[PDB]
């Protein structure tokens, strides 16, 4: 599986939505439902899945599916 994949699937069981709806321009709130809870907790399995740690000043940016797999691709561990 490639990195694109696996971070669209922590995507997709955090939020609890369809992988039909994570698209690479969707937006965790305005598209897949999300909560700002849910967006933390997002952000912490990213953490997990990957083994990195994502400081708060990039965390803030990572408001769509493709800001999550640029943010991951571009902090390989
Ligand atoms: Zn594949
Ligand atoms: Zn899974
Ligand atoms: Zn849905
Ligand atoms: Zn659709
Ligand atoms: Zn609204
Ligand atoms: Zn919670
Ligand atoms: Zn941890
Ligand atoms: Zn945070
Ligand atoms: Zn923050
Ligand atoms: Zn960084």
């Amino acid at each position: 599986s490639t990195i694109e994949e696996r971070v669209k699937k922590i995507i997709g069981e955090q939020l609890g939505v369809k992988q039909e709806e994570v698209t690479n321009n969707a937006s965790f709130v305005e598209d897949l439902g999300a909560d700002s809870l849910d967006t933390v907790e997002l952000v912490m399995a990213l953490e997990e899945e990957f083994d990195t740690e994502i400081p708060d000043e990039e965390a803030e940016k990572i408001t769509t599916v493709q800001a999550a797999i640029d943010y991951i691709n571009g902090h390989q561990a």
